[PDB]
């Protein structure tokens, strides 16, 4: 029941809620001085909004998993550790980078 997370950066913050309001047919989870969230069902997604100020068009912040539980995290940073990955762990989360320095996190809300 995992699903993934995408954290843009984003020029305008109030214009992308709009938007992403509109596509996923819903509003945002939870809205803070320059961030947003949504926590959708179908497709399974949490959407991250981060506001990029001075940007010009929106980028990639991160990646991540969230999953359901501290074990599940537990369980993929060894998973992960022992395929070879380099990890670093917060206490809940692990962060893995790819290859071209995109970051992702396996983690639980
Ligand atoms: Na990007
Ligand atoms: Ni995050």
């Amino acid at each position: 029941m995992s699903r993934v997370q995408l954290a843009l950066r984003v020029p305008d913050l109030e214009a992308s809620i709009g938007f992403y309001s509109k596509l996923f047919g819903t509003g945002p989870a939870k809205v803070r001085p320059g961030y947003a969230n949504f926590a959708i069902a179908e497709p399974p997604l949490k959407l991250v909004l981060i506001e990029g100020a001075g940007e010009d068009a929106t980028r990639l912040d991160h990646l991540g998993v969230e999953v359901e539980d501290s074990a599940q995290v537990g369980h993929a940073a060894r998973r992960l550790k022992e395929s070879g990955l380099a990890t670093v762990e917060e206490n809940d989360k692990v962060w893995v980078t790819g290859p071209g320095g995109e970051p992702w996190e396996v983690y639980v809300v």
